[PDB]
């Protein structure tokens, strides 16, 4: 009999509310006034003291978590508001309405939205709270509230129904929080720069060069296959030849690809693109605009985080480092040149297994290259760094570096062992362009002819640059799971097994209490 | 021969580009430092006097718009730098490297992306203008830009090219400069008063029980059948349920059907649910917002439109009428109780034929109000006007009025005879919810139990909001199309006949130049 107590539980409050109603109460009124919020509250009668009373009348609103009361006349209920608590002490001599007394302070169940009038006080015991005049029921709760807290780790119950946890949870609010106060500071940021926010399409009629596995939908009158976005790049790049100088958007981007701690099905990003600007100028925004971040969180350019503590220095400048240097550096002495030649591949095996001790197949030089930099020096990178200057062999559809050869001009800002952003000395070259375009179609088995024919109209020499707002949210908040960061994560639809195992558990609590 | 002499032109310029590159020239240089902005430069030297030339040296960059010479050792150039325009004297005596101003003046073609440096200046003519010490092309244009201006209107030919368009017709842009100005006012009123700025999701695993047909996409790795979003409603509902009061999304929606000018694809709206206000509050929230949006657009808070010119009055308060109050101010008397009901139906339809001349089948009393309404009194609503209380024969997923029996809390706010937002006291019952979930389910022949449990577990009283950002832009900008106030707007392919077509006529202007 699967989850009998919480069915009996349910149907019980239902009748609880109906009478409640038959009475002439309104367990849902329309509209209730309140006159402050209780942080607010807080931070106005906070100075009484004790047994001190207000002459004020105010009115406040929130969920009951706590109802106990060591007499009939005499109740105390904890009421939330904005992750904040308030006592209200039910006195029976102080309400005017000695019949809806009763009624109500027998009424109120645990997790009821309730609203109260009455005068700020501190109590002889310190708390400070609210005498109310009058209160009532704004909204009943119809379930058993999870005690506080609860779920913790178990992700799974947390992010299934993220009302719970904010409610029980409350703490988590404040991930969300810091969250929204990034993507302002990017703004901002962005803003005052002359910066034009724009919105370009998520649907697609072309699916785009990148081997990235995209979502794909159907438009029924044009009966035409369309592609969620990779990335806005295009659209934008083509705003830029068409007069914007500067813009940005902080968008929405959607891979169909597999769901890890560090990967969701849909992510946020924000991109910008600015006309007459280098990676050089965007290495410095980047520096600019994070300092600002940290020192909003802090005061200061220094943070401090888990392993107990330690410290990322957000302080400008930021360390920066070129690819093939550093590798040379560790190495032991330089890589051949041609380095997407057959010694300089001959060269780096060997270091390949002299150091690494790892490396995969295919064994192209980008690769080998790639894990070499990927667990000899990428490992660690902890400290906020710009890892600069990638070879060609890495990058297929930059520009080329203006002084030293065989290198590119982008830059990588690496925090943590991660990738935060990156930036591009844009590659405005419509030849060239259209060369690696068809090469990559051809690696990857239409082409975008729109973005070659606008690049082809003259492209500015523009800066680029790519922020992940969901990892540089998880970065700030100390967190290492990418679901502690967004709202409502995408979830393996729970079958019947682990339904049925769930609501038994939750039953097997409430039996726990009874017994 | 289609299109002959336009890839004779492309090949020809890209020729052009080469030699000038093998003469020692890169005709796509990393990096050039603009010092000062076109419109920065107006403002700081429109006050030379003729024939006066500053100290100062100054960097400027652009578009290359209009390129003609009165002499070999003098040429005048527009350039071209926010939708502004600045004259290039190039003359030769003033120009350092003698050397390099015979090629640059020879290799520069109209519509490249140019810099100059030099002294600011203005003319004889009167001409505010820059004379180069140097100069450098920074962007080869490889194609002909068309005349200024080109495609008005042949919507098809701009929207295409958006990237042309913003080129040839810069007062284009005065419209998207608009719509972000929107968002940023309706960002700011709603953070300024402890709103939360979130992100739910776009994608879910169910359908959604409106009758709006939804793209359909799929998630691999979980193997299931995914659905894009028609409204974030339910999810922003459960993080008031969660004790975030006041939250915000301003969001991309998305609807599987037609293409008209007043509907894309993909659209952008606002939603925000504010917990313990009403209907009211949310109507006085309105007016302000708004208010503060058009005086921003001008000074005051009446803006002038065509149809020549015509003034709406955003000053508040806006007037406010009842739905069946005004029919039945129209109609002569009032109509019959249980206005579902069969006596009902035959006085409306008495009206139906009386007044409209126009009605439809089926002929639900819904639906003849409906159409009553729709042509009898919403046509028109010209002024900013809230149309209040609809009957709940319109409103299934609302709440009950409070006061007057068979009418509900909601608006629509009308404008120029559109419906522009709307707004609710928020059904918070969950059981009449259920019911309503589970009749509009039997109506569209799964639910969604998630967001059904959260309310169960107490919804408080809370109102909602909802404001179409398109449309507002559209309003605001004074455009009666939605492609004009959206970047990229969906297009259908077009395919060989049309391109074709199109190509042939670009041509055919080549012709009528050279003959
Ligand atoms: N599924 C996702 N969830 C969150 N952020 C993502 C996701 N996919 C990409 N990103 C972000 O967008 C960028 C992706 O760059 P990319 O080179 O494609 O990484 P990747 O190939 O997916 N390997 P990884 O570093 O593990 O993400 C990074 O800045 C990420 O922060
Ligand atoms: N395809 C679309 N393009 C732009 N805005 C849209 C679109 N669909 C809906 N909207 C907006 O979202 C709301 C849609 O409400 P709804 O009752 O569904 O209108 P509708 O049934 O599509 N008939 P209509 O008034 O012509 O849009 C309005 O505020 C519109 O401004």
């Amino acid at each position: 009999h699967h989850h009998m107590l919480s069915k009996q539980l349910f149907l019980n409050r239902c009748k609880d509310v109906e009478e409640y109603q038959k009475a002439g109460h309104n367990p849902w009124p329309h509209k209730f006034n309140v006159s402050i919020t209780v942080p607010e509250f807080i931070a106005k009668y906070s100075g009484l003291e004790k047994s001190q009373v207000s002459d004020d009348i105010v009115s406040v609103a929130g969920r009951v978590l706590s109802k106990r009361s060591s007499s009939s006349a005499l109740m105390f209920i904890d009421l939330h508001d904005s992750q904040t608590k308030l006592q209200i002490m039910l006195n029976k001599s102080a309400y005017e309405n000695k019949e809806d007394f009763v009624s109500l302070t027998k009424m109120i169940y645990r997790g009821d939205i309730c609203g109260f009038t009455g005068h700020p006080t501190r109590t002889k015991t310190g708390e400070l709270s609210l005498i109310p005049i009058s209160g009532m029921i704004l909204s009943p709760c119809l379930h058993m509230l999870p005690s506080m807290h609860y779920g913790l780790g178990d992700q799974e119950t947390r992010f299934r129904k993220r009302y719970l946890d904010l409610i029980v949870n409350p703490e988590s609010v404040k991930n969300f929080v810091l969250r929204t106060k990034v993507v302002k500071a990017v703004r901002k940021y962005l803003d005052d720069k002359g910066f034009l926010e724009v919105e370009t399409p998520i649907l697609n009629t072309i699916p785009g060069g990148a081997t990235a596995r995209p979502f794909i939908t159907h438009h029924n009158q044009l009966d035409i296959q369309m592609y969620m976005r990779i990335a806005p790049e295009l659209y934008l790049k083509e705003l830029v030849v068409g007069g914007i100088n500067r813009v940005y958007e902080i968008g929405r981007l959607f891979r169909n690809e597999g769901i890890d701690q560090t990967h969701n099905p849909e992510f946020t990003t924000c991109e910008f693109y600015m006309a007459y600007a280098d990676y050089n100028d965007i290495m410095k925004m980047t520096e600019e605009l994070l300092g600002n971040m940290v020192k909003d969180i802090t005061g200061g350019s220094t943070k401090l985080e888990i392993k107990k503590k330690m410290v990322l220095d957000f302080t400008a400048p930021f360390k920066r480092i070129s690819y093939v240097h550093a590798l040379e550096e560790k190495f032991g002495e330089k890589i051949p040149r041609p380095l997407d030649g057959p010694e300089a591949l001959t060269f780096l095996k060997k270091q390949a297994i002299r150091f690494n001790a790892i490396c995969a197949e295919p064994q192209t030089t980008a690769r080998v290259m790639d894990k070499l930099f990927g667990d000899l020096i990428e490992v660690d990178l902890v400290q906020p760094t710009f890892v600069c200057d990638q070879p060609q062999l890495m990058s297929p559809l930059a520009k080329y570096h203006r002084s030293e050869p065989e290198l590119t001009e982008r830059f990588e800002l690496f925090i943590l062992k991660r990738e935060i952003a990156n930036a591009y000395t844009e590659l405005n070259n419509p030849i060239v362009q259209r060369s690696n375009f068809e090469q990559q179609a051809k690696d990857k088995a239409l082409v975008d002819e729109v973005f070659l024919d606008a690049i082809e109209h003259a492209f500015p020499p523009t800066g680029g640059w790519g922020l992940g707002i969901d990892r540089l949210a998880m970065l700030l908040a100390d967190v290492d799971n990418i679901k502690e960061v967004i709202l409502f994560p995408t979830m393996r639809p729970e079958d019947e097994l682990e339904k049925k195992a769930r609501e038994a558990k939750e039953d097997a609590m409430v039996a726990q209490e009874k017994a």
